[PDB]
């Protein structure tokens, strides 16, 4: 399932910085209960970075057992090069997953041409539906409307996670793709007027503790109800804007920690445990919300 | 060294895509005879990006060996991961390397305090001297004077590759550090006023190509003279501007071929082979600099 | 009338620089006939940095003597210092105009608590509604939302032209002010896309020539009929951008001179006349929109 | 002259907003006992943007009357119209100053051939040595070396101000005007960094409060001794970037006032009186100067 509110999960860890089998669980039945579209397992907000390939299938894999069929997954499966993406993308074919979310290659800057084929060749190795996400803060490159549109094309590339935060983005590519090409915001800030402007969900970080209000919200938004969607978004803006006051998931894990969804805050270094700062401005907008 | 010029050498290919030992022995040689002072094996413009972690290793190892003792050679050795980028440098304990070049972790944008534990980290797990790596526009992460200060007093974080482009960082950090902490560009277009400012050298695109020039100009700067210094510069600052005016590697490789250095200009996707006008471009650039 | 299409009128010169009242006449009965809204006069697209005050009074009031009650005038009256932004706007009190719009002081860049003060102080001191206009790749100085929201409380300040093509700003500032304050663009090329979230229309360059249409435009859009209006912006969307291949009203100016809807195309230093590759580009975007 | 430190002196005055001559004196004074090598009057930190054109003069009048030949002084003369920039200079021409510096135009962001016939406009007009002014950040324009080349070939015009802080240009300028082009920085907190590339001077806001210190630093660095320099422009750092923690001249002001050098920190709007939390800051910079 690919539009809605589609959750940019944790993945939650123990003291040690191992995989919290427990806590994921815990995670993955208030998703089933709260009314999230799917789960993108190992993307950003998961840690992808820090995980070795090896940790990488073993929690899609286990997230897919635990979700038991009850709830999509999608699996983060980017690379910066052209094979090892090919690579990576094969280990999930017939794993269970619905879909994979694959990053332009960070660091190297490819052209728009590199990207096209890049992500061409990753589409043709898999019947897998591969959803582009852009990502400019992160990745140093933009992927631009036109090869979008050109992308768009390739049958399996069947959608965009736009994370840059302009939203004149999302005209720009439907006027150049199909109907049925998904455009999801990657911008919590932002994303509710991006499904204004004719977006069809989010891949969300402030879903992972707000679930059930971002899925009313998703749906008000769907059916052109702004203005009742607006307000649930009001109420969540703080909490848009103060996960990211120190660097994602530092804040959303120790939100999912206040909350009780897991059992540890712990994440992997170059990630840092939040500061005495941070956890006052979060549970500040926690407080905002309504969740504490 | 970690002085005067020093290269950011191409890792030159066959048709396949794999390491060109001809090729790079010839450069290694074009090197010695050059008197460029040091050999940056798989940084950046080596395609650290797209190589795997034993075909990176085979490359610095082949590099020590063709180098044979002649000119120091320094291994790229970033990772995102702390964890990872320890294992991966402690491969090279022992190896002949000088030192390592160890890049800021891209696409995660940690904390100040982040970056302090993971460089912090990775000099606790080693002897060999590391040299720290600014590019936040590939990495999304900058890492500031206040931080470098700070791992400067690390034992063996022995200096900087600044590659912002921006000249005010060289005496912020100058001010900050001791006297023998080194400061190298990492680019090449402001790399002279850089040395002017301060600094002590340049790890360069454009030695690839006009390896004698650049190590004549670096004498020059070290010497005080400027204006002799800036003749050469003059000479070059189209290379310098035009090998990137497509993604680096892909003009500089392009020139190396152009110039009987490798045998192929061939690298590996996203990296695409140099468009038509790129071409006209460079070789107008090489044109300028005497080297056609 | 402050809803709609709003045309940023040019101020028609002849060879010498001086306004032409014949070339004024033929706009603004194209404007009655074409269903625009209301005429901006004097506005940055009409050369308000470079008519003195004397000829800026001369042009607003042979618009509104030409306009002869047919369509509403606004004029442009900002300054960047207080006391003088009071003083023009007691010129125009009783004129006949129907407000005014007010830019944000440029060049001295004023914190935020200025910008709240100059414009309040304005406001008290005339009846007429005041828009205010924020565009900060001209004036250096950024009016945030929170800033706009003390401001709309003041009887008399009535709306925004907001001119920064951050589309975020539309719900920032709506959800700050009351439902009659009017949020206009400034951004031919988002228009549509700041109406769909919300804005009441749009302050146009493209207007001058393609008036009809961006009258429908806005209709549709205000109407609700975004796929609709999406296909006129399609259309003109060349020109919304070609229109500033180089500075306006450079471009604009030259378009109504080939339509034949001013005499000449002359402007005042430091505005230059187009070059033949801008007429070329700008003549291929008019044949797009249909209008050659 | 046109080398060493220039003051960008502040216009004091009375509580009523009109210049006070007692202060304005005691300024002077200052600036002659302690080495400052010329004065810009009614620059932009003199408040050029909120008098008018009688004001200005009468300011530039008393500051020549009050200098008495003992320290030269160059009027700040900008407009964004040429004709009227044209106008505003000649009235100036037999003033007693010895040049103009004469800002780039503001807000209608001209090309760069419209920068090029706006100045040499200005130049072919009077008699008057004229200094570009290059800042981006407060007219939305910038003026490109390419264009200062081609400016410089004009006899009169003698020099720029650089106050965009990219210290690359510096170098890129330098190369295309001859020898006795003069180059200023306009941004204190990289000037001496510009000196040590080649930079003549400074048209400096600290030199408001830190004269002979400013005056002594930029001594020593045309004599090249700059890491004597160096140890001035660190006890001023706090200075050079505080004295713009509120717009300028609002910081400046109040030091001057906090040191006894004028009457009143009063400025026009749309500038405020500063606030506690500023007061606080630039008081521990200028106890970190010494000079309190
Ligand atoms: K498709
Ligand atoms: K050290
Ligand atoms: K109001
Ligand atoms: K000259």
């Amino acid at each position: 399932m690919f539009t809605g509110s589609i959750v940019a999960i944790v993945t939650p860890m123990d003291e040690k910085g191992n995989v919290c089998r427990a806590s994921l669980k815990k995670l993955i039945d208030y998703h089933v209960a709260s009314g999230t579209s799917a789960i993108v397992s190992v993307g950003t907000t998961g840690e992808w970075a820090t995980l070795n390939h090896d940790e990488h299938a073993d929690v899609v894999m286990m997230t897919l057992d635990l979700a038991d069929g009850r709830i999509p997954v999608i699996a983060g499966t980017g690379a910066n090069a052209t094979a090892e993406a090919i690579s990576l993308t094969q280990r999930f074919n017939d794993s269970g997953i619905v879909g994979c979310l694959t990053v332009t290659p960070y660091y190297n800057r490819p052209s728009q041409e590199g990207l096209y084929q890049h992500f061409k060749a990753i589409a043709e190795h898999t019947d897998l539906p591969q959803i582009l996400y852009n990502v400019p803060s992160r990745t140093g490159c933009d992927l631009l409307p036109e090869t979008v549109g050109r992308l768009a094309k390739v049958k399996n590339i069947i959608g965009i996670k736009e994370a840059t935060g302009n939203l004149t983005r999302v005209n720009q590519i439907k006027e150049l793709v199909s109907d049925d090409f998904v455009l999801l915001s990657g911008d919590d800030a932002s994303a509710l007027d991006f499904m204004q402007l004719g977006g069809h969900g989010v891949i969300s970080v402030t879903a992972n503790v707000a679930a059930r209000d971002m899925a009313q919200m998703c749906k008000l938004a769907a059916e052109g109800h702004f203005a009742e969607a607006r307000v649930i978004n009001q109420r969540l803006m703080p909490l848009h804007n103060k996960l990211f006051v120190e660097p994602n998931p530092i804040p959303v894990k120790w939100a999912c920690k206040e909350l009780g969804l897991v059992a540890t805050d712990t994440l992997r270094l170059p990630m840092t445990p939040i500061t005495d700062s941070g956890r006052e401005t979060v549970r500040a907008a926690l407080k905002h919300a309504g969740l504490l």
